[PDB]
């Protein structure tokens, strides 16, 4: 008789309970789930960053009731992994699978502790889509999180995290594909954390309707760049909206989406490689990730006193003015240097510096002028004032 | 070990996207669901005639991210099953299966896209009882309707539309046998549609506690009959209420349920041969199935002015009309020829073209009377009155 | 414009709602006279009665994808683009060749069929290529998207 016992039985104290407590900023609160053993000598335990969240004590059991005190190495919240260890021996695992070699229609079975339990429980399916999720319809409740999701030869492929459903199994269910999760794991493990880079573009899908209307067989696959930001690196590895991208560093691009999950786990630094598709020309560029807070911090010293603005040109007879010749805000960044100093939108820069200000470059050229200060002179619809921008 | 992508596989493009838009008479919706192509040659493609149902647009999306406009070929709701038609080329399939094949505890796979996705998803179980539906515990969920579902060597065995359970899977789906399909499918596309026929009969299921009632053995089987309205083909052919049907055409009966699921896909005019057990003896009858429209249409010609009312015999004192003699509406059919020149129930037809009336057989002999109009002499309680009945 | 009627057809006009009355009742492919003052000269014209679904076709026809929607030139300086310049998207007709498209009132056309847009001329100029389609570059916001139009 056929029988998925023989592989379960020595597998299953690979997978624990986590239970966790604590308070949240915006009240007392127990959140109890699921996690998985990947290093049995070093104590390395992975789970969803939202288990663990707020927690003071993390308390971990393994099957034969041991109660451990847990410490969180690390937590991405944006790819929802955490990474844990504890100072207990003679814990087992299970092998890594790599999700790479999985089919829809694979049998697979999800190993976690939905509502109560202290061992585990486990429950049967098909693997029934790949996305960055693992869809499947195996059993997935509240309390399943963090917890294992293994191939038909027990190797773990996958870590269960979301239900789409009064929220029962409903039989759909997500787990992050077990690849990206070594990615986190060593990175958490090694820097401690993650540091996402910028890149500054846009990616749309390429719908065969689009592919063809850009000169193309309406089964040419890839991502179309729809933007490329300004002093991004994007832009500086020579990035243009309206390529398409077919191809990243290893990875090889048949849907927009991918190319946000292929670069998205990227270290600060890291070259990538971007093969990508123009005008019917084949071209390799390579962009460097850079640091958002960096990158951000440089504009504001490169624009400097006008750095969150939007402006425009302005013309126009206002009473009580007359003919209003300077540059009009039409946005402001409530945390530019900007509008701290004062500058409201719907203000008309008619001077800088004691300078006639007429178009939005005859303002920049004042801005240029190296000083501490701008000195600025706005209008406020029937009367006017004088602001000085630091 | 063991899988199911090995067939899933070289199968997933024959099963389609369905969006539709478009407003009910009675507001703008969307109404997203599945569907499968059954002839990749001349793109028939089947749903369920609920998905398509009110569209404008029917836009299909095959899995290469084509998006297509379709056609209604045609769409029966009885059935609730619908023709699609797509003027793209390079098209795959399935074979079509046996439903009749099938055996609870088949294992079987159900491909669709339960809320969004755009490829497809698909999910796993058994096939849990046989009606006229096929019931499985492969999950079904909104968005699953029109989809297709496949038996363990990946054969197109059922067309999946309805959940029982504020309604997620819980684990009881249903799906029409394909059998059926292709039925209800040629005939759609044949005949642009389908014509459904009447019988006069009324069913009913045999208890081992009737079949023996009317001295049979308790295992006898088959669908007892009830009744047999008059001039209705169902006694042309010589039916009898106590008859118990065995055997319609082809098929062999068993519940009651059967005998309307094999009728109700009879063109009319179609012949269907009945054996019929009665008293101990075996006879077998032959029965035209007949318009519908052309059949109330008859009865109409057949007997004139009096079609649509419910009539008795009357004898009553009444005041203030002394001893009341005549026949009694004891209902009318509102859209009758009655109702319409003024009858209403419980009214006392005492008279017509000035003859008296007694008995409902006194009445009848005199509507008998070939004219264009029946002169009726009606009682409402207090008062009379004379109506034209045309 | 600024012309004062004097009559239609043999019907002389005295009043400003007569002109509509007279009309209607007219039967399409009649050939009306209009007698018209332009600064004190008279002057008599022929013009011609048309459908009014028959004429929408003409409007959608003679230009083909623009239908429906109001434009002007556009120049701002906009986190996180720089300085745009395009035309920008006024009004989008709930039943125009680009709402269907996807384009929503408000953005920011940068680019049609691979050619950079400035003026609203630039954008027409491009839009009578002898093709099948648009294909337009918009900014909405802080985002790009591209549309096919059809």
């Amino acid at each position: 008789m056929p029988s998925m016992a023989p592989v379960l039985k020595n597998i299953m104290p690979a997978i624990v309970n986590v239970a966790v407590q604590g308070y949240l900023p915006n009240r007392k609160f127990e959140s109890i789930g699921s996690g998985v053993i990947i290093d049995p000598n070093n104590g390395v335990i992975i789970t969803n960053d939202h288990v663990i969240r707020n927690a003071s004590l993390i308390t971990v059991t393994l099957q034969d009731g041991r109660r451990l005190k847990a410490r969180l190495i690390g937590g991405d919240s944006e790819t929802d992994l955490a990474v844990l260890k504890i100072d207990a021996k003679n814990l087992k695992s299970l092998v890594i699978g790599d999700s790479d070699k999985l089919e829809v229609g694979d049998f697979v079975v999800a190993i976690g502790n939905p509502f109560g339990l202290n061992s585990q429980s486990a429950t049967f399916g098909i693997v029934s889509a790949l996305k960055n999720f693992i869809q499947t319809d195996a059993a997935i409740n509240p309390g399943n999180a963090g917890g294992a999701l293994v191939n038909a030869k027990g190797e773990l492929i996958g870590i269960n995290t979301a239900i789409l459903s009064y929220g029962g199994n409903v039989g759909i269910g997500f787990a992050i594909p077990i690849n990206m999760v070594k990615d986190v794991a060593q990175q958490i493990i090694k820097f401690g954390s993650i540091h996402r880079g910028l890149m500054g573009i846009f990616v749309q899908h390429l719908t065969p309707e689009l592919a063809q209307a850009m000169g193309y067989p309406e089964d040419f696959q890839g991502a179309l760049v729809s933007q490329v930001n300004p002093n991004s690196p994007a832009e500086l590895a020579g990035l243009k909206a309206g390529d398409i991208i077919t191809q990243i560093n290893d990875t090889k691009i048949t849907q927009a989406t991918q190319v946000k999950t292929t670069i998205s786990l990227l270290r600060v630094g890291s070259t990538v490689k971007i093969i990508v598709e123009r005008d019917n020309k084949p071209l390799t560029l390579s962009a460097v990730v850079t640091d958002i807070k960096s990158h951000e911090q440089k504009l504001q010293s490169n624009n400097p006193f006008l750095y969150g603005l939007a402006l425009r040109a302005f013309e126009q007879e206002s009473p009580p003015h007359g003919n209003v010749i300077g540059v009009q805000v039409v946005g402001a960044s409530e945390n530019s240097a900007g509008w701290r100093a004062g500058i409201r939108p719907g203000d008309i820069i008619i001077s800088a510096n004691k300078k006639p200000v007429t178009d939005v470059k005859s303002l920049q050229t004042i801005a240029q002028e190296k000083k501490k200060e701008l000195l600025v002179q706005v209008l406020r619809g029937p009367g006017s004032m004088y602001l000085l921008v630091i």
